[PDB]
């Protein structure tokens, strides 16, 4: 495990990570208080599958609850009330065992942290911040979903649960918890939640103070049309918007540019995600994914959230693309362990590693065929990737002696290594 910072000091940890999102939206409903026991038990498997890191659910207990017609949710971690680790995923004790088992097997533990808001209203909690002290966004005049004097970012829905993460005491509180996660819960890094909610610069601060040399990733889902008309971002590409967050937080960022192309364009247009960017300083900070707990389905109730789900006819192509290309790939728990894509994914992980493909590896796109046709310059081998293409042989697009590495879905997924 190579471990440095990128050339622009972004915390990509060697640019060689392969991450597993370790949960789906309905875990708290399907394996109540049993999730950490399940991970402990699966640690060796996760490690053998080839993952170098795992994105853990929020560790802070969440006993929230909501209902919206047929829709229902709560307890998943995004509306926590305390730093107490005895939540719906399992106890503190189990968490410790789980992180220890993962860590021992050589899988880094990345915690999902939610600094933007908390469950203000929860009656029995250990963290009680009174009103009128500047701790809350709503301590200030709250015009609309725009930064206010009590919160330098967007608000979460109503904004009544928004924290002034910039308040010296609120900042300090998060900072200590981050340090706590690293020293007693074996944190090798963090996934920063709802990043649009507070300044990017705060994320760099936090990382600097508690885990400067760790891995970090920001979850920024905000399209151009959500910025004010006068803002440059209102006219920028998805790529520019996320790259800008990354420059400021000094953390890799989820590639929502690739996700939007996967949902709205053709497979040939997948080349316009951050990860396909010709400048290595651009593509290396991209954290690729096919679906997450928000965008995809989940086993159980209501099929989870499925806000921007990738259709099944493209799941193999999508994994083939992310696992063989630049940026840092993320595998969704369900595709891997629930839905039967596990074998195919395992094969690609092996291909990626044998080729020595990394965050900054070069990628070239070949124009004369149908589908996506790309040449990837791994540090050990060159890969030719042809997805839903009329390409006949790797030699039509690259110099060298190629061997078939992968051939799935009636040749819709073809990968060759030199
Ligand atoms: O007190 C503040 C607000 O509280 C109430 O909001 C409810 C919402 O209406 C519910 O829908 C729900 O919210 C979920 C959200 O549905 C779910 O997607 C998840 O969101 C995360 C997301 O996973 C994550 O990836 C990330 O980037 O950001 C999101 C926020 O962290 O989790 C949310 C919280 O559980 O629950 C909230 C609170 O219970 C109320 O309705 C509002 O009026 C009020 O302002
Ligand atoms: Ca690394
Ligand atoms: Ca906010």
């Amino acid at each position: 495990d190579q471990a440095g910072k990128s050339p622009n000091a972004v915390r990509y940890h060697g640019g060689d990570e392969i991450i597993l999102q370790g949960f789906h939206w309905n875990v708290v409903r399907e394996a109540p208080n049993d999730w950490y026991n399940i991970l402990r038990q699966q640690a060796a498997t996760i490690a053998a599958d080839g993952f170098s890191a795992i994105w853990m659910p929020v560790p802070w207990r969440d006993f929230s609850s909501w209902s919206d017609g047929s829709k229902s949710g709560g307890g998943e971690g995004y509306f926590w009330h305390d730093f107490n680790k005895n939540g719906r995923y399992g106890s503190d004790a189990q968490l410790r065992q789980a992180a220890s088992a993962l860590g021992g097997a050589g899988v880094k533990v990345l915690y999902d942290v939610v600094p933007n808001h908390m469950n203000r209203g929860y009656p029995d909690k250990e963290i009680n911040l009174p009103a009128g002290q500047g701790f809350w966004r709503n301590d200030c005049a709250d015009p609309g979903n725009y930064p206010n004097d009590c919160d330098d970012g967007d608000r979460f829905i109503g904004g009544d649960a928004d924290l002034n993460t910039g308040h010296p005491q609120v900042y300090g509180m998060f900072r200590d918890e981050f340090t706590n996660l690293r020293s007693q819960y074996g944190a090798g890094g963090f996934r920063f939640d709802f990043v649009r909610g507070y300044a990017p610069e705060r994320v760099n601060s936090w990382m600097t103070d508690s885990a400067d040399n760790s891995f970090c990733v920001g979850g920024l889902w905000k399209g151009p049309s959500e910025y004010p008309n006068w803002d440059w971002r209102n006219t920028a590409s998805w790529q520019q918007i996320i790259k800008d967050w990354s420059d400021r937080a000094k953390c890799p960022v989820f590639d929502f540019a690739l996700k939007e192309r996967m949902q709205n364009g053709s497979i040939a247009d997948w080349k316009h995600g951050l990860n396909g960017n010709p400048d290595p300083r651009w593509r290396e900070v991209a954290v690729t994914f096919v679906d997450n707990h928000d965008t995809g389905y989940s086993p159980g109730q209501n099929g989870g959230q499925h806000h921007w789900a990738l259709q099944d006819g493209l799941i193999r192509q999508a994994y083939a693309y992310i696992l063989t290309s630049p940026g840092t790939p993320v595998v969704y728990w369900d595709h891997m362990y629930d839905w039967g894509y596990g074998d195919f994914i395992r094969q690609l992980i092996q291909v990626r590693r044998a080729a020595g493909v990394r965050a900054d590896s070069a990628i070239s796109f070949h124009s004369g065929y149908s589908g996506l046709v790309a040449t990837v310059s791994g540090s050990q081998q060159t890969l030719v990737v042809a997805l839903n293409s009329d390409l006949g042989n790797p030699g039509q697009v690259a110099s060298g002696s190629f061997s078939e590495a992968v051939n799935a879905s009636n040749g819709q997924v073809r990968v060759w290594r030199s």
